[PDB]
C-alpha cells in the first residue's frame, strides 16, 4: 500500500529559492558539425524540437549549512528537500521555425490535380520543406521523463522475410533524455528504422527518434514519483498533401475501385502523406515564464525531491526561429554574385530556471523506515552506481545557489505573495 | 539586503496628472531620406517595427511649486514621484504594414514542388515582401529598458578563418533606445554583422539590429528598477517557404540521405528559411488605449521615479500601414504613363502619454541614507556626467504639465474612479 | 473649471420613447450615377464604407406638450432632454462587400515570385478589387464626430519643387459627414491629392477621403461632448502583397543591398503595398441591434441632448454585400450573348434607430447661468447662423416621434426592466 | 393601449408535453425532380437553404378531454394553450453544402491578374461552385415568420425604360413559407427578377427568391405576436474575387480614372462580385438540440398560443452536406467508363421538433373581451375563410400527441429539473 507523501513526511516552514541565472544554447537546426575526418561535434544540433530535459542538483539538507538546526532531530528524522515553486523562463523572441530535405520523398500534390500525373524518372524526390507542429509543454519530476515511439520489434518466428516485407512496429517507452526529437507531427517512431529511405521527413529527424510523453503510463504510476505537475499545449494541421514516391509494397484491393484506360489504368502512388504545419504561435498562450506552484498534487509523491534530484523537461516550439548568416568571401566584388558568401543557419534558445524549495523533514519509524524501503532504497542508503549514468540531462548544480531570503528573488517574491 | 521601496518610501495623497497633449510621427517605413551627397536626413525613418521608448521628465518635487508645504520636512525627508496611472494612447486606424527587399536572397519556394529546381545562374535573387510578426508591447521603468541579439563575438584564439568560415554568434544585452528594430520574425539580431549578403531580410533591416527585450534579465534585476509593469502580445506563422541562395556553408552529411541521379544527384540549398505573418488586427487585442494600474509590482521598486525619470517603451505593429502617395510630372498628358508619376511609401504615428503620479517622502535616516546611497548614489546627490548621455529617446518634457485637478482629465477621471 | 452635469442637471423621472420606424438607403458601392453632361445625381452612392452620421432632432423640452408642468418652474428652472436609452438598429442580412477598380496600379506580385520580373511597358495597370477591412463602430454625442486622415500640408518655404517631389504630409481633423468613407485597408488620408495617379486604391475611395474618428481628441475633450458613448470593432489583414509600379519616388540607398547583373541588375520597385482583407463576419460580434444604456459616461456631459440634437455615427461593414442585378436588352435571344444583357450593381441599407430619453431641468442661477455660457452660449439663448449649416447629415426629426408610454416599444420594455 | 398577456391571461400550475416522433425530408438540394413533359415532381427540391416552417396544431383546451375540470370556469373562463418549452431536435450530422451553376456569369479573377485580360468574345460564362454563408436560426411565434427582400417595384412614370436600363429595387416583406431560400451570401432579394441573366448564382437560387427575417419590424410589432423568442446565427465572406460578364450597365465615370493604351486603353467589366464562404461549421454553436425555455418574453404576449397555432421556423446550414449517388449502366465492363454510371444529389433533413406547454384560462370580462377583439376577432369567435390558405408550411397535428406526464419525455424531463 502507497500513501501520500503527506502521511509520512512533514513540511516545515523553511523556504528556499534557487535558479540558473541564464542558461543558453546555441547551434545548428537541423544536423550538428563535425569535422570532414574525425567525427568530433565543432558545433552542436540546438532547435527548438528537441526535449530540454535540465536535471537539478540540490544539496543534501541532511549536509546543508543551515544557520539553526532546532527545527529538527538529526537522530531520528533526516531532511528531504520538498518542491513547490518552478518557473521556467523563456527568454527569446516568439517566431517559427522551419525544418526540411533536399531529397523528400514526394511524389507529386494531392492537393487537387487537373490531370492524372507522370511517370516518375525514378528518383523523383524534391526540395521541400515545411513548420512542424507547434508543441508546448514542461515535465516537473525527481524521476527522469519516460517517453514513447514506434520501431521494429523483431519478428514472429516464420517467414523471416523478402527484403522489404514492412516492419513489425513496437510501442517502445524509453527514457527522455535531453536532446531528444519531440513530435513534429509525423508521429512517434523511429525514423531512422521504420524509414530506410533516409529520406521521408526534414533533415532533423530522419535520421532520429520522435519520442512523445507516455503520460498515461507515467500519471498509472503508483508512487506518482515520474510527474507530480505537467502542462501541454499542442496543436498541428494539414498544410499539403502528397504522394510517396517508391515502390508498391501492399496492393490496394481491387475490390475497392475499378480498373482504368491507358493513363488511368496505371495506379498512381496510392500511399499519401501530408505536411503539418503548427499555426501562428501567440503570446497568450505561452506556459512558460509563468509560476507553477505545486502546493498539490494529484500523485502520491508531492514534491519530495527524494535524491536532491529535480526533472524538468521542457519542449518549447514557440521561439524555433532559426536564424541565417552569411558571410563573404572577399570584401571586393562591386556586384552580387552567388558564390561570394557562404550561407550558414544557427538557432539559439534561453533558458531560466526558477526553483522553491520547502524543507521536510521524516523521523524514521518502523512503518517509515520500511516503506522508504520499499519505495526507493537509495532514499535510506544515500541518507547519512548510477542509474542514470546512461543517460544525458542538461546537468544544473545548484547547491551553491539556495537562498533563504525569497525578498532578493522574483520567483520568492510572488511565492511570498501567494502560499 | 533589498526592500520593497514601500518601507522607506512615504506615501501622500498627493496625486497629480500630466500628459503630452498629442505626439506624431511620420517617416519613411524601409530606410531613412537624405541628400544624395551630404548625409543629412531629410525625412527619417517612421515605421511601425520601432521600439517607441519615451523617456519622461518629471519636475523635482522637492522643488516643485505646491499651494502647501505642511505635509511634509525640508530637513529631514525629501519629496520622490511616484507613478500610478499610465496608459499608452495610440491615434492610429488599425491596419498592417508590409516590407520588403528588391533583391532578397530566395533561391526557390520549398512548400512543394513538382520536379527538382533548375541550377543557379548566380543572382538569383528577387524582389520579395512580407507582414512581420504582430509585436504589441509596452514596458514602463524608471531606467531604460534592456533588449538582448545575437552578434558576432570576437573567437577563439585559433584558426583565424577561412574567409567564410561562419560567425561566432553570442548573445548581446543592451539599452532599447527609441527607434531600434522590433523582432518582426526572423529572430533577434544585428543583421549587418551576421548577414555579409546585405540581403537576406527587408529593406528596413538587413542593416540593422532586431532587439528582443530581455525580461528575464529585468526582472531578476534586485531592486527592480528596470520594470516594475510591463506587457506583451506576439504572435506569428509562417507564410512561405524558402531556400537560401548562395554557397554550401557547411554540408549536410552524406549519412542524412543518399546520393541520387544527375538533376537529384546534385543537391539544392538545404538551407530553408521562412517569411513570416502577423496575421489579422484585431481591436479585441489592443494593448494600447487602456489604462495600466500600477498600485502593485512584483518588483520592489513601485513607483518610484527616482530621479523624476520615466522610461516608457512601446511596440506596436498594429497600426503599421504605411501609406503610398504619387505626385505627378505634368498634368498634360490625357493617358496614363508609367513615367509621370513618382512613387513614394510613408508613415504615421500618433501617440499620446498619459500619466497619474502620487507625490510621496522619504525622512532620511541612517539605514535609509545608507540604502538609497548603496542603490544609486546619485538619488541623493541630485536631492537637494548624464549615463543616459550615450543613447537616444523621445525626450518629453512633462514639467510644465503636471496639474493638480485630476477631475479635469481623462486619466483623471478614470483614475479618480478606481484608487 | 469643469464639472460633471450630475451637478447643475437635475434628473426627473420622466421618460420618453422615440425612433424612426425604419430608415432604408440604396445606391450604388463605389460611385454616383449622374448624366452624361448634366451632374444631377439620379441615384447616390450608397455603400458599407460611409460614416452614417444622423441628426437626431428632439422637441424643445421647454415648449413640448407636456400633460402636466409641476414637476418644473418656468420661472428658473429650464427644461432639457437626456439620453439614456440608444439601440442602433440593423435589418440587412450579415454580408461582406467588395470593392475594385479596373486600372489599379499594381506591378507584380511580391507574395513569392520564380525568377525576377520582366521590365515593365508603360501602363502595366490592372484590374483587381479586395474585400476591405471589417470595421464595426458606433458613435453618440451633441455635437458632431471629429476625423483625422493624412493630406497635403502646404510646405515650408523654400524649392518649391520640381513637380514629383513628394507632398507635405499632415494630420487634418475634421467633421465625419454622413456619407465620407470610413477606413478601408489602406489607412486614413485624401486619395484625390496625395495620389495624383487616380488609381491607387478601389473605385469608391480613390476619389475621396478616408475618415478615421479622433478618438484621442474627443476623449481629451474637456466638456466631453463629442461622444460620451463609443464603440470599435475594427479588424484587417494582408490578403496579398503588391509593387506599385512607377517611377523611383525615392532612390533605395546603395549601402542597403548590392548591385546584380543583367536581370538582377536593375531594381524591381521597392514600393510594396498590401490589398487588405476584412475576414469572415460574424453575428457573435454585433455591435448594433444591440441596446446601449447610457445611465453613465467617463465624459463630464452625460446625455445631456444641449440644443436637443443628438449624433449618432454608425459605421458598419457586416452588411456590405452589394447585389448586381442585369436586364436584358430582348427576350429575343435563345442563346446567352454578352451584349444582351446590362449588368448594374446595387447595395441597400436598413437602418431603425432607438432612443430613451429623461427629461431634466436646471434652476438658472448665478454659478449655472454662468456655466452654461462659457460652455455653450447658444444654450441660454436658444432657451426661450446654424454652425452646421456647412455640413450634411442624415437629418431626423423625431419631435412627433416622442412618447412617454415605454409599455409599448422594444426599446423602452427593455428600458422599463433595465433603470 | 396593449398590455402584457400575463395582465388578462391566468396560468395554471397545468403542463403537457408534445412532440413530432421524427420529421424527414429528402429531395435534390438545388432544383426538384419532374417529368420531361409533365409538370408533377417526382423528388422535390429539399436542400438546407430552405427556413423550414413549422405549423403546430394544437388542440382546442376548451374541448380538450381533460382528466378533470375544476380549474376553470366553463362559463366566463376559456382555456388557451402556452408554451414554455421547445428544443428543435436535429439529427443529422454537421458538414457542409456546396451550390454551384454550369454556366455562372464570372468574367475573370480579379482577386489577382497578372496582364490585363483578353477581351471576352460573347459568352464568357463557366462551371462555378461554392459554400453558402454559414446562417443558424430558429424563430418561434403564433402567427407566421415576416422575411424582406429586395423586388422591383414598378418605376415613377417618365421615361417607361429603354429596355436595359436597371431595375426599381424596393424592400419588400413578405410570409416565410416553407421551402423559401434563405439568405446565401448574395443578399436577400427576387434573382427572378432582378437578374435577367438567369445564371448569376448558384443554380438553386437563380430562380429564386432570398429573404430574410425582418426581425426589426416584427420586433416592432405592437402585439407582439409575430415572434417571442429567436436566435440568430451568420457568418460569412469573400473566398474570392470574380468579375461580372457582359454590357456596361453604367459606365465609370471618367475623373475615377486616367485613360490608358492599348489593351489598358479599354476598361474590364469594372462590375465585381465576391463568392461566399460559409467557414467551418462547428458543434460548439448548434442553436438546435439545444432547448430554448420560453418563460419571459420582451414581447407583450408570452407564449399565449392564439387559435392553437405553433410558428416555428427553423434555418439549418450546418448540416447540409449533399450526398452524391451513381447506379451503373451495367455491371458488365471489367473497366471504368465514363458514361457507365450515372451521377445524382440527394439531400437529407432529420428534424424532432419538442414542446411543453402550460394550460391557460382567461375571465370574459368587459375590458378582458373588447382587448381579445381589438387584437384578434377570431379568438373569441373561434372560442366556443383561413387567411393562411393561400401559404405553405410543414403541417403538424399534435393533437393526438399531447401528454401531461413529463416525467417521461427528455424535453419534459428537462423542463421539469428547471421551471
Amino acid at each position: 500500500a502507497v500513501v501520500s507523501t503527506d502521511e509520512y513526511v512533514a513540511r516545515t516552514n523553511i523556504y528556499y529559492h534557487a535558479g540558473t541565472s541564464r542558461l543558453l544554447a546555441v547551434g545548428h537546426p537541423y544536423f550538428p558539425i563535425k569535422k570532414p575526418n574525425n567525427n568530433k561535434i565543432l558545433v552542436p544540433k540546438v532547435s527548438g524540437l528537441q526535449y530540454r530535459v535540465f536535471r537539478i542538483h540540490l544539496p543534501d539538507p541532511n549536509k546543508f549549512g543551515f544557520p539553526d538546526t532546532s527545527f529538527y532531530n538529526p537522530d531520528t528524522q533526516r531532511l528531504v528537500w520538498a518542491c513547490v515553486g518552478v518557473e521556467v523562463g523563456r527568454g527569446q523572441p516568439l517566431g517559427v521555425g522551419i525544418s526540411g530535405h533536399p531529397l523528400l520523398n514526394k511524389l507529386d500534390d494531392t492537393e487537387n490535380a487537373s490531370a492524372y500525373a507522370a511517370n516518375a524518372g525514378v528518383d523523383n524526390r524534391e526540395c521541400i520543406s515545411m513548420d512542424y507542429k507547434q508543441t508546448q509543454l514542461c515535465l516537473i519530476g525527481c524521476k527522469p521523463p519516460i517517453g514513447e515511439h514506434w520501431g521494429k520489434g523483431s519478428p514472429c518466428t516464420q517467414v523471416a522475410v523478402q527484403p522489404g516485407d514492412c516492419p513489425p512496429l513496437e510501442l517502445i517507452n524509453t527514457v527522455i533524455q535531453d536532446g531528444d526529437m519531440v513530435d513534429t507531427g509525423f508521429g512517434a517512431m523511429d525514423f531512422t528504422t521504420l524509414q530506410a529511405n533516409k529520406s521521408e521527413v526534414p533533415l532533423d529527424i530522419c535520421t532520429s527518434i520522435c519520442k512523445y510523453p507516455d503520460y498515461i503510463k507515467m500519471v498509472s504510476e503508483p508512487y506518482g514519483d515520474s510527474l507530480f505537475f505537467y502542462l501541454r499545449r499542442e496543436q498541428m494541421f494539414v498544410r499539403h498533401l502528397f504522394n510517396r514516391a517508391g515502390t508498391v509494397g501492399e496492393n490496394v484491393p481491387d475490390d475497392l475501385y475499378i480498373k482504368g484506360s491507358g493513363s488511368t489504368a496505371n495506379l498512381a502512388s496510392s500511399n499519401y502523406f501530408p505536411t503539418p504545419s503548427g499555426s501562428m504561435v501567440t503570446s497568450d498562450a505561452q506556459i512558460f515564464n509563468k509560476p507553477y506552484w505545486l502546493q498539490r498534487a494529484q500523485g502520491h509523491n508531492n514534491g519530495i525531491c527524494w535524491g536532491n534530484q529535480l526533472f524538468v523537461t521542457v519542449v518549447d516550439t514557440t521561439r524555433s526561429t532559426n536564424m541565417s548568416l552569411c558571410a563573404a568571401i572577399s570584401t571586393s566584388e562591386t556586384t552580387y554574385k552567388n558564390t561570394n558568401f557562404k550561407e550558414y543557419l544557427r538557432h539559439g534558445e534561453e533558458y531560466d530556471l526558477q526553483f522553491i524549495f520547502q524543507l521536510c523533514k521524516i523521523t524514521l519509524t518502523a512503518d517509515v523506515m520500511t516503506y522508504i524501503h520499499s519505495m526507493n532504497s537509495t532514499i535510506l542508503e544515500d541518507w547519512n552506481e548510477d542509474p542514470l549514468k546512461k543517460y544525458t540531462f542538461w546537468e544544473v548544480n545548484l547547491k551553491e545557489k539556495f537562498s533563504a531570503d525569497l525578498d532578493q528573488f522574483p520567483l520568492g517574491r510572488k511565492f511570498l505573495l501567494q502560499l
